C-alpha cells in the first residue's frame, strides 16, 4: 500500500501531512517580493507531493519526474530573519525543477536552494512538521561531504577505517545528534555513494576513482547500493632511497618492459549516456575527429558495475590450478652433431668397463675437463643445452664419452624474463652422453663475489664494471627448482683420484638416494623367525633401541534435530541452511627387526619396530578435555605394544621420565625440539593412572640486527626469543610503535622516520640525524629485517605504465636498498601471502632478482601461522636471504597440526610450481593452539572496558596462558581493554546466542530499548522473494523491490535503527547470506585473521567473544599473536589494536629465528674441505 505519487507506504511507519494558516499559491509573488529569474528566501518551509505527503527531495522523485511541491512564507532576499514575522503565507508552489547546496553557514549546515517555472527559493528554517526530513537530508550532505575529504586523504583506507572516521566526526549542532554510527554510514549508504561517484566525474583522470577505495566497495556491497547516476548539486566546480645498483635493476626493467574479460554492464544510466566529445579519449575517435588510436571509451561513459568486478578479479588470485604436477627435469632426445674427427690428446689418465679416461680430446677445437660446451636438444620449446664437462673417457663397448654437468638458463629459474640473458645457474642434473653429441666449445665465467663484497654496497656499477662484459656466459649461484632455492656452489673439492672424473652433482645425487633409502644399521640379537637389530638409519637420523618415534596416527590405536524454530521470532535462522589431523602417535622403540625369509636370511627391504604406545591426555579416557590444562608436552606411559613399519616413521623424539630429569620440566621443555615427558602411566582397562614401571625409566654472540618497518616489535621479539639476534636499531613511521619498540627495547636505538630519510643521510656521509640519534654505518648491521606495508603494489593483475611507478619508488625497493648498501649476512622480507602473487608475480620475481644481482643467496616460501602454537589462520610470504659465505637458512617445520584449508603453502609463478623444503604437510608433535588455550582465564569485562591496568583473578588455566604470563609473583593484566560499540551494535552483540556457529541470522526480531534511550523497532519485511521462498509461518523474507526480477531498490524500503541490520537481508543473497557477521570466536576455534580493528560487520572474520556480549580486547588479540603479557603495547586502544594486529606472531618468528641460529652455528663450527 504506497502512493501513486511518492514512493512512500500509506499505512507506516510515520507518515505526515501538510498544514497551511491557510493562504495563497505560487504567482501572487505581490505582497513585498515585487519591488535572470527572481530570487527570494522560504522560511518554515515543506515539501510534499500531489496527495500531501511530506517528501524528502534526495531521492530521486524529482528526476523520475515526479512533481514534488512545497510550501512556506516567502521573505525579501535580503532578508536573514528566520521568524515569519515577516514574510508572505504561500502554498503549493512549484512543481520544483532544480534543487542544490548554495553552501555552509557557520556552521554546518548546508544551505539549499530551490527552482520554480517562476522564480528560485533560498531556503532558511523548516516548518516544525518538515523539521525531520530536512534534518536527515541536513545529515546526508554533511556524512557524504566527511566521506569524500576523508577519501581524498588517503586511497587504502578500509571498513573499519571509515566507520572509525565516521564516528569520531562530531556532528554539526544543527543536528542534535552527539555523535555518528555505523548506522548513520548504511542509513546514507545510497546517497553517499552518489557523491562520491560524482566527485570523480567531475573530474576526469586516469588515476584510480575514488569510489573504488576499499571501504566504499565494501559499503557497496554491504549495503545495497546501486552505482552509477546523476550527478547535479554542484553549482559549477613515499619516494624510494636507493642505490645505483638497486634503482638500476627497477629502470632498467621498466625500459625494457613498460608497454601493454568483462564489459559494460549496459544497463546504467552512465552506460545510457552518449559520447559527450569533450574529454580527450572523445576527442581522440575517428568519429569527429581524432586519429582513433587509443582507442578509449567515453570519459563520460566508464561503467561503474564494471569497474566493481575489474577490482574484485585484481584482489583475485587466478588461479590456484589443482595439478600443476611437479616440475620436470629439465630430459628428452639430443641432436647427433656431424663433426669431422674426434681425437684424443695425450693418452689414458686412469684406467678401469676397461674405461680409459682421457684429460684432453680434439674437435677441431679442444677440450679439457672443466671446459663448458653446449649441446643441442631435437627440440620441442628448447633452447641450446649448456654443460661442464666433468669427465673424458673412451668405454669398450660405448664410444667415445663425456659426462655432462647442466647449466640452467635463468629464464627457465622463478626469475622468467627478468633474468640476465647470458646469467646461467648450476643444477643438480647431469648426464652420461657421447662426443658426437657436442655441438661447440663454450665459454662460462664463474662470476664469484670480490673478497670485500660487504663493503661494494652503495657503489658505482660502473666502477665495478671491469672489465670488458658481458659478452658470454656467467654463472654465480645454483639453483633448486623444486624449492627456488639460489645458494652458493658446493666448495666441494675432489680427490686426486677425482680429478679428471669428479661430478659434484653426481656426489649430491649420491649422498640424496642413500638418506632415502631405509637402512639397518647394527645388528643385536638372531631370533628364528627375525633377526633383532640395534639401529637403524633413516632421512640422515640414527634411531636407535629405547628412542622415541613419531608416528602418522594410523600407525596404531588405543585401547580406548532441534524443536522447530519460531520464524517471526527468528526470521533469518532460515539462512543457516575437514578438520585438523590427528599430532603425532608417540612411541618408545623395544626392538627393531626384519623377519627371515624362506632362506633363513634377515630380510632388510622392510625394517619393522616393536614400540611401547605412549598416551597424550587427549587419547586418555578423559578424553579431549585432559588437554586444556595438560601441557602440550606430556605424555603418559603405556605398557600397550604395536608393531609398525620403519617406513612409517616420521622423526626423532626424547620422551624422558620427568623425575630422572637432571633439572626443571620448563628447562627441559625449553631446551630443545621434540622433548616430550611423562610422570605417569595410565591403564587402559582399568581406566586409571599409576607410577610408570622402573624399565620405563634410564655459545655464539647475537647478531646486530636492523628492524625496518618495526612496528610494535613483533617480529624482533620472536628472534630474540630464538637468541640470535640484538635489534639495536629500528626504523619506525609510525609514533605508537615505535613508542612501544623503546619499551620492549631499552638497548635500541629506534628513528621515528621515513625509512627513506635514513639512508639517504647514511649515504650522504652524515653519523646522526638532526635530532642526534647515532646512525648504523656499513658493518654495524649484520642481519636485516622488515615487514614492508603492501598498500603500493596489492594487486594480482600484471603491471602497467602506471602501476610500475608507483612500485618503481616502493618501500620494497627501499628496503632492497637498505640490503645492498649495508650488505648484512642475513636478510628477511615478511609480508602477506599474496605479495608473492602480486602484479602476476612480478613484483616476488623481481625482489629474487634484484637480491640474486647483489649476489645474495634466497629464497621464498609461505607460512601458516597456525601451525606454530596460536589459534590464528593467517598466512605469510617470507623471502629469505644469506650473504656469500654463510648458508641460507630452510623454513621451519610445522610445529603444532592445523587445518589443511589453511595450510596452502604452495606457490605458482609462470605456471611453474613452487614449494617450501617443509615436509610436514598439515601434521605435526603438537596439538592445535585453541581459542581456549588463548583466553580462558582472562576475567570478565564489558563492552567500552578501559582500565589499563588490572588483576588476572585467578591462575593460568593453559599451557599456552602459563608461557605468556611467565614466572612473575603478582602480574598485572594489562590492556584487557576493548572498543565501546554503539547502542545498537551493544544490544545486536548481547542477542548473540552462546553457541558456536552463531552469528547474525540466530537475532531475534524484537523491540528493544537501546542504551542511548532510542527504540529498535522490529524489521519489517515488504516483499517476497521466489529465490528463498515465504517462511513456514507464511511471511514475507524480501526487504526490499530488487528481491523481484528485474526491479530497481525502493526507497522508503529503506529501514535503520533495527536489530536485525536491513543491509544483511538487502544484499544476503550476493554475499552468502553474510555467514560470519556479528558472529562469535569458537573455543575450540581461532581467529580468522589479525584482527587489527575488530567490527562485526567488517573484513577480519569472527570478533565478538564466545560468551562474553562485547568485541575482542587488545590482551585477546595480543594472546592471538603469541604475545607474553608482560609485552608493552603503546597509545590510545585503536594504536594498540593496530601495533598487535600488524605484528608477526613471535612464536612465528621464533621458529624462523632457529632455523637462522643453524646456519650461524653451521659457519661457526664447520669447515670444508
Ligand atoms: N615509510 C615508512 N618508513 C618507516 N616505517 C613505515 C613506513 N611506512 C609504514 N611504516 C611502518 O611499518 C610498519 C609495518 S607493520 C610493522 C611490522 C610488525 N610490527 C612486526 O612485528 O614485524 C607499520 O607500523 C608502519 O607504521
Ligand atoms: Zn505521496
Ligand atoms: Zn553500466
Ligand atoms: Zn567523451
Ligand atoms: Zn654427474
Ligand atoms: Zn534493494
Amino acid at each position: 500500500p504506497k502512493c501513486i505519487q511518492c514512493g512512500q507506504y500509506l499505512d507506516d511507519p510515520d507518515l505526515k501531512y501538510g498544514q497551511h494558516p491557510p493562504d495563497a499559491v505560487d504567482e501572487p509573488q505581490m505582497l513585498t517580493n515585487e519591488k535572470a529569474l527572481p530570487q527570494h528566501k522560504l522560511t518554515c518551509f515543506s515539501v510534499y507531493c500531489k496527495h500531501g505527503h511530506l517528501c524528502p527531495i534526495d531521492t530521486g522523485l524529482i528526476e523520475k519526474n515526479i512533481e514534488l511541491f512545497f510550501s512556506g512564507s516567502a521573505k525579501p532576499i535580503y532578508d536573514d530573519d528566520p521568524s515569519l514575522e515577516g514574510g508572505v503565507n504561500g502554498k503549493n508552489l512549484g512543481p520544483i525543477n532544480e534543487w542544490w547546496i548554495t553552501g555552509f553557514d557557520g556552521g554546518e549546515k548546508a544551505l539549499i536552494g530551490f527552482s520554480t517555472s517562476f522564480a528560485e527559493y533560498i531556503l532558511m528554517d523548516p516548518s516544525p512538521e518538515y523539521a525531520p526530513i530536512f534534518g536527515l537530508m541536513q545529515e546526508k550532505i554533511y556524512i557524504s561531504k566527511i566521506v569524500v575529504e576523508f577519501l581524498q586523504s588517503n586511497s587504502d583506507s578500509t571498513y573499519e577505517d571509515l566507520i572509525n572516521k565516521i564516528e569520531t566526526t562530531v556532528p554539526p549542532s544543527g543536528l542534535n545528534l552527539n555523535r555518528f554510527t555505523e548506522d548513520s554510514l548504511l542509513r546514507h549508504a545510497q546517497f553517499v555513494v552518489e557523491q562520491v561517484e560524482s566527485y570523480d566525474e567531475a573530474g576526469d583522470s586516469d588515476e584510480q576513482p575514488i569510489f573504488l577505495t576499499p571501504c566504499m566497495r565494501d559499503l557497496i556491497k554491504l549495503a545495497g547500493v546501486t552505482l552509477g547516476q546523476r550527478r547535479a548539486q554542484a553549482r559549477r566546480q613515499t619516494k624510494a632511497t636507493t642505490t645505483k645498483l638497486v634503482y638500476q635493476i627497477f629502470d632498467t626493467f621498466f625500459a625494457e618492459q613498460i608497454e601493454k574479460k568483462r564489459r559494460r554492464c549496459g544497463v546504467c544510466e552512465v552506460c545510457q549516456q552518449p559520447e559527450c566529445g569533450k574529454c580527450k579519449a572523445c576527442k581522440d575517435m575517428v568519429k569527429f575527429g581524432g586519429s582513433g588510436r587509443s582507442k578509449q571509451a567515453c570519459q563520460e561513459r566508464r561503467c561503474p558495475n564494471m569497474a566493481m568486478k575489474e577490482a574484485d578479479d585484481d584482489e583475485e588470485v587466478d588461479d590456484n590450478i589443482p595439478e600443476m604436477p611437479s616440475p620436470k627435469k629439465m630430459q628428452g632426445k639430443k641432436k647427433k652433431q656431424n663433426k669431422n674427427r674426434i681425437s684424443w690428446v695425450g693418452e689414458a689418465v686412469k684406467t678401469d668397463k676397461k674405461s680409459y679416461y682421457k684429460k684432453v680430446c680434439i674437435d677441431a677445437e679442444t677440450l679439457e675437463v672443466g671446459d663448458c660446451v653446449s649441446v643441442i636438444p631435437d627440440d620441442s620449446s628448447k633452447p641450446l643445452y649448456l654443460a661442464r664437462v666433468t669427465a673424458l673417457w673412451e668405454d669398450s663397448s660405448n664410444g667415445q664419452m663425456f659426462h655432462a654437468h647442466w647449466f640452467c638458463a635463468g629464464t627457465d629459474t622463478v626469475l622468467g624474463a627478468t633474468s640476465d640473458p647470458l646469467e646461467l645457474f648450476l643444477v643438480d642434473e647431469c648426464e652420461d652422453m657421447q662426443l658426437s653429441y657436442i655441438h661447440s666449445k663454450v665459454k662460462v665465467i664463474y662470476k664469484a663475489p670480490s673478497e670485500n663484497w660487504a663493503m661494494e654496497g652503495g657503489m658505482d656499477p660502473e666502477s665495478l664494471l671491469e672489465g670488458d662484459d658481458g659478452k658470454t656466459y656467467f654463472y654465480q649461484l645454483w639453483y633448486d627448482q623444486d624449492y627456488a632455492r639460489f645458494e652458493s656452489p658446493p666448495k666441494t673439492q675432489p680427490t686426486e683420484d677425482n680429478k679428471f672424473k669428479f661430478c659434484v652433482s653426481c656426489a649430491r645425487l649420491a649422498e640424496m638416494r642413500q638418506k632415502e633409502i631405509p637402512r639397518v644399521l647394527e645388528q643385536l640379537e638372531d631370533l628364528d623367525s627375525r633377526v633383532l637389530y640395534y639401529s637403524a638409519t633413516k632421512n640422515g637420523i640414527l634411531y636407535r633401541v629405547g628412542d622415541g618415534v613419531y608416528l602418522p596416527p594410523e600407525a596404531f590405536t588405543f585401547n580406548i534435530r532441534k524443536e522447530p524454530v519460531d520464524e517471526d521470532l527468528y526470521p533469518e535462522h532460515y539462512r543457516k541452511y575437514l578438520d585438523a589431523p590427528e599430532p603425532y602417535r608417540i612411541g618408545r622403540i623395544k626392538e627393531i627387526f626384519c623377519p627371515k625369509k624362506s632362506n633363513g636370511r634377515p630380510n632388510e627391504t622392510d625394517i619393522k619396530i616393536r614400540v611401547n604406545k605412549f598416551y597424550r591426555p587427549e587419547n586418555t579416557h578423559k578424553s579431549t578435555p585432559a588437554s586444556y590444562h595438560a601441557d602440550i608436552n606430556l605424555l603418559y606411559w603405556s605398557d600397550e605394544e604395536a608393531v609398525v613399519d620403519f617406513k612409517a616413521v616420521q622423526g626423532r623424539c626424547t620422551v624422558e621420565y620427568g623425575e630422572d630429569l637432571p633439572e626443571c620440566v620448563q628447562v627441559y621443555s625449553m631446551g630443545g625440539p621434540n622433548r616430550f615427558y611423562f610422570l605417569e602411566a595410565y591403564n587402559a582397562k582399568s581406566k586409571s593412572f599409576e607410577d610408570p614401571p622402573n624399565h620405563a625409566r634410564s655459545k655464539l654472540p647475537k647478531l646486530r640486527t636492523l628492524d625496518v618497518f618495526s612496528g610494535c616489535g613483533g617480529l624482533s621479539e620472536g628472534f630474540h626469543q630464538a637468541g640470535i639476534s640484538d635489534t639495536l636499531w629500528a626504523i619506525e613511521m609510525w609514533d605508537p610503535a615505535a613508542q612501544a619498540f623503546r619499551l620492549n627495547n631499552p638497548g635500541s636505538t629506534v628513528f621515528t622516520e621515513d625509512c627513506n630519510i635514513l639512508l639517504k643521510l647514511v649515504m650522504a656521509g652524515e653519523t646522526t640525524n638532526s635530532r642526534g640519534q647515532r646512525l648504523p654505518q656499513k658493518g654495524d648491521v649484520e642481519m636485516l629485517c622488515g615487514g614492508p606495508p603492501c598498500q603500493g603494489f596489492s594487486g594480482m593483475n600484471r603491471f602497467n605504465s602506471r602501476t610500475y611507478s608507483k612500485f618503481k619508488n616502493s618501500l620494497v625497493v627501499s628496503f632492497l636498498s637498505y640490503c645492498d648498501y649495508y650488505r648484512p649476512r642475513f636478510f628477511l622480507l615478511e609480508n602477506v601471502r599474496n605479495f608473492v602473487s602480486f602484479k602476476r608475480s612480478m613484483v616476488l620475481k623481481l625482489t629474487l632478482r634484484c637480491l640474486v644481482r647483489m649476489g645474495y643467496q634466497c629464497t621464498f616460501g609461505v607460512l601458516q601461522a597456525g601451525q606454530y602454537g596460536v589459534a590464528q589462520t593467517r598466512r605469510r610470504a617470507i623471502i629469505l636471504a644469506a650473504a656469500p659465505g654463510e648458508k641460507l637458512p630452510l623454513f621451519p617445520e610445522p610445529l603444532h597440526v592445523f587445518a589443511p584449508r589453511a595450510c596452502q603453502l604452495s606457490v605458482v609463478v609462470d605456471d611453474k610450481k613452487f614449494v617450501s623444503n617443509i615436509t610436514r604437510l598439515s601434521s605435526g608433535p603438537f596439538r592445535t593452539i585453541t581459542v581456549r588455550d588463548t583466553m580462558s582465564d582472562l576475567p570478565e569485562v564489558r563492552n567500552g572496558a578501559s582500565a589499563l591496568e588490572i588483576s588476572y583473578n585467578g591462575e593460568p588455566q593453559s599451557w599456552f596462558q602459563r608461557q605468556l604470563r611467565g614466572a612473575q609473583y603478582q602480574p598485572i593484566l594489562r590492556d584487557h581493554i576493548c572498543k565501546d560499540m554503539s547502542a545498537l551494535v551493544a544490544a545486536r552483540m548481547r542477542h548473540i546466542p552462546l553457541a558456536p556457529g552463531s552469528d547474525w541470522r540466530d537475532l531475534p526480531n524484537i523491540e528493544v530499548r537501546l542504551s542511548d534511550g532510542t527504540m529498535a523497532r522490529k524489521l519489517r519485511y515488504t516483499h517476497h522473494d521466489r529465490k528463498n521462498g515465504r517462511s513456514s509461518s507464511g511471511a514475507l523474507r524480501g526487504v526490499c523491490s530488487c528481491v523481484e526480477a528485474g526491479k530497481a531498490c525502493d526507497p522508503a524500503a529503506r529501514q535503520f535503527n533495527t536489530l536485525i541490520p536491513w543491509c544483511l537481508p538487502h544484499t544476503g543473497n550476493r554475499h552468502n547470506h553474510w555467514a560470519g557477521l556479528y558472529g562469535r570466536l569458537e573455543w575450540d576455534g581461532f581467529f580468522s585473521t589479525t584482527v587489527t580493528n575488530p567490527e562485526p560487520m567488517g573484513k577480519q572474520g569472527r570478533v565478538l567473544h564466545p560468551e562474553q556480549h562485547r568485541v575482542v580486547s587488545v590482551r585477546e588479540c595480543a594472546r592471538s599473536q603469541g604475545f607474553p603479557d608482560t609485552y608493552r603495547l603503546f597509545g590510545n586502544i585503536l594504536d594498540k589494536h593496530r601495533q598487535v594486529g600488524n605484528a608477526v606472531p613471535p612464536p612465528l618468528a621464533k621458529a624462523i629465528g632457529l632455523e637462522i641460529k643453524l646456519c650461524m652455528l653451521a659457519k661457526a663450527l664447520t669447515r670444508v674441505w
